[PDB]
């Protein structure tokens, strides 16, 4: 599922991402 696997893995990271990006 690219996008099965994909939903899901994305606010896993969208988690991390604000880390450097909300930052920069």
């Amino acid at each position: 599922g690219r996008g099965r696997e994909f939903m899901s893995n994305l606010k896993e990271k969208l988690s991390g991402v604000k880390e450097k990006m909300k930052n920069s």
